[PDB]
């Protein structure tokens, strides 16, 4: 039962791009895809944390490929992206883990801010796809994740019409899998709920009185799962994605929230 | 043909509470309501706005009734609401218009600031409603209408959790539709889109050479409807749910948004 | 106020389209649009049908015009537009009332049986809206309204791919909104539930000790409103989708249930 | 990277109870599971079915538990659920493979076979579920997954009200996951797309000419797939499910339907 395991899970002889996975959830995704037989390769803004992260995969036995662009610059990802396709080979997945806008108040911010965030930083997914689908269509199949921000990241600025960006995941995710998924691409997106992280720390620590802090409490009650979520919940079922095992499966959010969305459907 | 427009569509001998109608959205919904032959109840935390509430209705040509009480004060609500049914009589229309919390960022907030707003301020929807459904079941007829937040508000930080309070709109109304329909009950919510304001009007502000500023020219390219909502857009369709024309209308989310969620279904 | 309930609600100085309104449903809510002052026309397939129809909207006062085409007929509904648009004038309201597929099992019909309704019979509501568009345009509003098969109607072959045609209720009623809505169409939909007719009258026959029909009390338990829908339930919510009211009301789906799909959100 | 593949999506030493699974869909699906180390146990009304079931599991190199048991006899399952608890073990993992309903006309059937499918029919996923819950809290981990029918299926005749059922699968996941997660419980279904059966082969008959059938071609079109779905694709995304892999995954409807219900998303 190895060779049936691994058929169908396996991510061996892949290559996967993680965007911005130096530390965190895209991280702990990276690891889990290696440790299935990826090749992993990211990229973030600046070199130290690029560095930061190849140190950080190689302490766990892994070989990153580390790269320095911004996911928001147009010809800057094109040519990591085909810089990739030499030293690195053919990106067979695509895992976009984007988002974090500079959180500058909607009212605080010039006609020049915005112009920037609609045109540039709200593409950011669809450009990164963009530029990896000839590749993946050429080699007749292709993986490509989006991971919406996640129920515990604290400070997103509520802006429904900002789903309408044609980046923008849940979007993105049902116009690739339309479009594309005819040359065998498979779009589709991680809903992660809440995700424990050092940030949101404070939210569970222990009152004085040794109880539960409020919010922490609150968590527990609503999650039928009775926990907060850990990065490494996230790790198989994004493998899953980008396996032969999800083949059959497009333009689908799978939300990995230990059933808080069910809880709001009572 | 008047004596049908009226027997489904008018508010004639029927008291209408509508929280927080002082000024602004609450306020155009009750002007609305009182021009169709409603008797306008509303409430504010302090009396100088009560006041200017009165009297912006009184020029208007509108009598209101305008109490003083905190939306969350639980034993405060209590006596406001058979305070009004003695003065006022038997309400017949509850429109919850709640919202808009304290703006701290969730790690600056204590735990005494979060068992605050997880255990009041987010139940005073429900307090509100729970206050008058009595009434309403021995009239024989109720109407719960539970407005979402615009999406124009502006700041309203993202708490995916907060959806599962026994308050807040979209679950409130479920529940009290199914537990209180047989009582002919109607609870349904209002969702509003892009309603103009003068919060938001920097966002229309036209640029120096006289082009649309940027966020205003994505909402009307992405609203089918071309334009911004206006508060008055949501008049007559609260009307209509306060009304025997939906009488057979229950747990329902009407959308008010120039279908911009529905251009966001392609 | 009788004037304000006149200027958002009233169907006046309007000419309303309702295909297949000679008896049912369509009927009643032709009938309620008369009422509220508009112009019936409506068609069926064969001419004494179209008779039967006239007399019945004579007897409750009204005078209606009455054709006879086939709504999947293309050039003949084209023919009875414009028909229309000189004997009687611009279609100002259109209501889709289409469905009632010929009930022949999918293993039984053949290939030009498919060809037949994946071409025609499913496109039916989209023809006469395409009909209809050049109008309503030109005249500067349009109201589109495609009424969702209730849930009361028995028989129906559960085709969850015919959901994607062009034709076809929920996807139409996005499109024309998206598409038309900047010209100030507005397009939306009924959503009927558990509606009484005769058809269903059976299932409402009490049994020989006097005890409720089991479905009938199944549907009354479910039911949060606790009763049946009655085709008068649709009347005024579908004038409120045909008048200024609903204005700033884009591609949504009315649902019209006593709560039943909210019962079924728990 | 075997171990890893392994800690994840193994079903070693894991009873798998699949309702139905004698042959066809449940069938594959049991299968798959075989193949990653499951112990299969299944069942069907008729001994001759249990029989074929176990020599097609054989000749596949399966050891198979085959019972007699209808999955709607109430007592019958329970006495089926220990007898197996001995016999096998504790059951893990309960797919319930339920439906295909005896096709009678809703207007042909009398009350008492109403009261039948009501009471008894629908409940019968509910039913099996709740004999094998008292194991898996005991053993503190289970996976119940529930399948939804086909969009394949032919012949299902639409009742909205249904879903409100304890039974029936959409109410059943979200309800199961929300009362049983926190014993850590897992509870999520598969809605299988247009899946390819030989009852279906044809629709997929190629014309005299050489040409698609229209319902084939209609299928592939709307099918970003672009072909039609194989029982083979269930089995890796329902190992998923009842593995390691998906333990904070709750209340979640897996569509394996090679993004059809995307493209009605546009």
């Amino acid at each position: 039962t190895e060779q049936f395991l691994k058929d169908n899970f396996s991510l061996e002889g892949k290559v996967a791009l993680i965007t911005g996975a130096s530390y965190g959830i895209g991280f702990s995704i990276a690891t889990a895809f290696a440790r299935a037989g990826a090749t992993i390769v990211f990229n973030d803004i600046k070199q130290e944390l690029v560095d930061k992260g190849i140190s950080a995969y190689k302490k766990l036995g892994i070989k990153a490929h580390g790269y320095v662009c911004d996911v928001t610059d147009e010809d800057g990802i094109n040519e990591m992206v085909d810089k990739i396709s030499q030293d690195v080979g053919v990106i067979d997945i695509l895992v976009n883990n984007a988002g974090i806008i500079k959180r500058t108040p909607m009212l605080e911010m010039s006609a020049a801010d915005f112009r920037q965030v609609i045109d540039i930083d709200l593409n950011a997914p669809f450009i990164v796809s963009k530029a990896v689908l000839p590749g993946m269509i050429q080699k007749g199949h292709g993986k490509i994740i989006n991971i919406c921000a996640m129920m515990s990241e604290l400070g997103r600025e509520t802006v429904a019409a900002y789903a309408a960006a044609k980046g923008g995941l849940k979007m993105l995710t049902k116009n690739i899998a339309s479009e594309y998924g005819s040359a065998n691409i498979q779009c589709n997106g991680i809903g992660p709920g809440y995700i424990a992280t050092p940030q949101t720390a404070p939210l569970r620590e222990r009152q004085d009185d040794g109880s539960r802090h409020p919010f922490d409490q609150f968590i527990i009650a609503k999650t039928p799962a009775a926990r907060w979520g850990e990065a490494e919940d996230l790790g198989a079922p994004a493998i899953f994605l980008a396996s032969d095992a999800s083949n059959f499966i497009n333009g689908h959010i799978l939300y990995v929230d230990g059933g808080i969305l069910a809880y709001i459907g009572k």
